[PDB]
């Protein structure tokens, strides 16, 4: 019965602390007890380690991705027979319900769990977890604990960025979707989802090895953003019957807007979920004239999460996994997965078997 948190140090990097804590008690009313099986590391957790993320905590278990087996259900559980002795996935947030799709109703109530305040009971870096029967969803029956762990926070982000940010009309048969920086956690998730939705999915990478792996997964074409004319290369791959891109799922920022306007249809959506390059963009006047909308997105509503797992459970989508450390005890191995995150040279998710 352990828990994995960061500890104080003094441009910083907090070391990992393995604390032995008592086993959680019986589940309260409407709560379920979860035997943790696997926790996936996410890109957000790297900024927590350098304090570049708001509301970090030296007491909350880390990782926003948790997958475990519900062992005990509490009194008054309406999803009891649905969750008992089954693998479930935690929603990686609270304070965002399905009745407000545009965003959380109260920004002061919304918080991202995992290594942050105030929800110190929710997190993947722990052997046990007690949580509400509404905060978990039934893990797709075809995924292992490692695969289920790699889904929640990067799946609902990609799911929302397609069906709501881009628009279901833009992720269908005959539509052209560019997904920049294939190999990242979020870009891979949408690569599968946009293909299963029926789009003509094209990708962008920095290495020729990552490009080929993307074509192995179903990418109808790709380019290299290291090439000074990558919009024109992607432009050439588009069919004659529809020579333009419908929407873009970018998570790098940079010059994406000024590069993509000439190859994007009027009314094209640039659904941005991250800005790794620079914390600012470049909005040209040609994006205004083309009625182009840069739609920022992050995670998703509670209904969009439930919608997400059901879509993955139906078409049997599986996430690519890069590495996997067998043991929350091995803190040096878990630390190794952090250096591999910073390097940005990866393809798939980095998970930890609990």
């Amino acid at each position: 019965p352990h828990i994995l948190t960061i500890k104080h140090k003094r441009a910083v990097y907090y070391p990992l602390q393995l604390k032995a804590v008592p086993k959680p008690g019986p589940p309260g009313p409407g709560e379920v007890l979860i035997r943790m099986a696997a926790a996936a590391l996410n890109h957000r957790d790297h900024f927590i380690r350098q304090h570049l993320y708001p509301n970090i905590s030296f007491e909350s278990p880390l990782f926003s991705d948790a997958c475990g087996t519900v062992v005990e259900v509490g009194p008054g559980c309406k999803r009891s027979d649905e969750l008992l002795n089954k693998l479930v996935v935690l929603v990686p947030y609270r304070g965002w319900d399905g009745d407000s799709p545009d965003g959380p109703e109260d920004w002061s109530a919304f918080a991202t769990v995992g290594g942050t305040e105030p929800y110190r009971t929710l997190g993947g870096g722990q052997t046990w977890m007690v949580a509400a029967e509404d905060q978990v969803e039934v893990c797709p029956p075809h995924l292992s604990a490692v695969e289920g762990a790699a889904l929640p926070s990067c799946g609902v982000t990609a799911w929302r960025a397609l069906v709501t940010k881009c628009g279901r009309a833009n992720v269908g048969p005959g539509r052209n979707i560019l997904i920049t920086g294939i190999g990242g956690g979020v870009a891979l998730q949408a690569l599968q989802m946009a293909l299963a939705l029926g789009a003509n999915v094209y990708v962008t990478s920095g290495s020729e090895a990552k490009l080929a792996r993307a074509r192995q997964l179903g990418a109808k074409g790709g380019a290299l953003y290291t090439e000074q004319d990558w919009p024109k290369i992607i432009a050439g791959l588009l069919p004659l019957a529809h020579p333009l891109l419908d929407a873009i799922v970018d998570g790098a920022g940079g010059d994406i807007v000024i590069r993509a306007v000439p190859i994007l249809k009027p009314g094209g959506v640039i659904a941005i979920y991250g800005m790794t390059t620079a914390p600012v963009l470049d909005w040209p006047m040609q994006a205004v004239l083309k009625n182009i909308e840069l739609r920022g997105t992050t995670l998703g509503s509670r209904a969009e999460f439930r919608d997400m797992v059901a879509f993955v459970a139906e078409h049997k989508l599986r996430p690519v996994i890069s590495r996997t450390v067998k043991g929350l005890d091995c803190v040096d191995a878990i630390d190794g997965l952090f250096e591999d995150l910073k390097g940005g040279k990866q393809f798939g998710k980095l998970v930890i078997e609990i």
